[PDB]
């Protein structure tokens, strides 16, 4: 019974086809999730689920459409009444033996409860700070001067359990339209020790973002 | 003259040491600023520079006392009229060839328009993350399962123009209560969109922070 979901554009051919290819490579079963995109569907969801975010003028909507993507995706899990769900964004790597960890539930089960909150990150967790070039000032020494353009943090391989997902849920709800940032930015700043919200990290990691 | 100030707790003898050490070795010229912690000095100081700070519930005292000699520093950058200032705090470790960067200023001077608002971040620039390890829960094929909190972004070693300096201490003063941030953020992520002031990175960085390396 599929745990596993890809949130994907329909139409990224190419990434879907190195998703394909990775997956079936390791015989980990998974389902694509259809990403939301600008789009009259992505208006009438933020509208409906999360009409804080609608509003928020500091998120493209292409981030507004990720977003929901996953929200959409915890919202599953409650709804079906899933364990856990395991999500992935379709430019993840699987590194090498992944599906002792993706094929297989009973090494999550054996160690939680699905009724705890937790997440436990599949992706590494030394990612840098996004940087954008720059041409008009030389480097120096072999060393360039870039700019800083935002945190980023990676939300592109991920278990989440029941609990955490209604706790995500509840959270990203109750934001109002000022605290509103990029879902990573969000997730980042949850990773605290002062709640219930527990963040596990997979140590050495089993995948990676491409690029 | 002197542009390498180092953030240091005055009786914090195993940091200044391993400080002393590092920037003999690499032949880099530094004073030491006495840093301001949980006392009456940076009671007096929040209240009379930054009244809205001493209300801050959501910083620490020694966040707060952190904040202050970073601000200090930068109220000094412009009483001496400096083109440009550099901040560390005690605990980096300096690599390399670090000396190219910080025992001159000719690369920057060359480069920059220090009337321009800027800072120039010097260190390391991934996430600031930490994990903790745990026993209770077992690993799994070889891997561990960790424990991931995020911490607060470094401000550790950065270039800070005169511009960015003026900028900053305007910033801090009209800051409110509650939006008062830590140090990090209101200098770095809150300013990416802002109109004039930039942020730039060294990369790859020429310092680390001794628990980051880790
Ligand atoms: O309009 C969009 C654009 C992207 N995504 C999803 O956001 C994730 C991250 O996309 P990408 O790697 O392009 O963004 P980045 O990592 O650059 O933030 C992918 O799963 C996409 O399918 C989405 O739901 N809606
Ligand atoms: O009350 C205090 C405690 C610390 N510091 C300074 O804060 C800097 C960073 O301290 P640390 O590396 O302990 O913390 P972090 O990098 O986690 O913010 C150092 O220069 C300390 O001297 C300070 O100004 N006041
Ligand atoms: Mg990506
Ligand atoms: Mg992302
Ligand atoms: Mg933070
Ligand atoms: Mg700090
Ligand atoms: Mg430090």
């Amino acid at each position: 019974e599929n745990k596993n979901f890809v949130i994907s554009i329909s139409t990224a051919e190419q990434r879907r086809n190195h998703i394909i290819e990775q997956f079936t490579h390791q015989n980990i079963p998974f389902e694509f999730f259809d990403a939301f995109t600008p789009s009259d569907k992505l208006t009438d969801h933020l509208q409906r689920y999360l009409p804080n975010v609608a509003n928020a003028a500091q998120l493209t909507m292409g981030e507004k459409g990720c977003l929901m993507s996953h929200f959409m995706l915890w919202k599953k899990c409650i709804d079906e009444n899933l364990d856990y769900i395991t999500l992935f964004e379709d430019d993840i790597l699987l590194g090498e033996n992944a599906n002792k960890f993706l094929a297989e539930g009973d090494w999550l089960k054996v160690r939680f409860n699905f009724q705890e909150i937790f997440v436990l990150r599949l992706e590494t967790f030394l990612m840098p700070v996004q940087l954008e070039k720059q041409t008009q000032i030389p480097p120096f020494q072999q060393r360039d001067i870039d700019i800083l353009t935002s945190m980023d943090w990676g939300t592109a391989g991920y278990v989440i359990s029941q609990g955490a997902a209604k706790y995500l849920i509840a959270l990203f709800e109750k934001l109002t339209t000022e605290e509103i940032m990029p879902i990573d930015e969000i997730m980042f700043n949850q990773q605290i020790n002062a709640t219930d919200y527990r963040v596990y990290q997979l140590n050495p990691a089993i995948c990676v973002q491409e690029l």
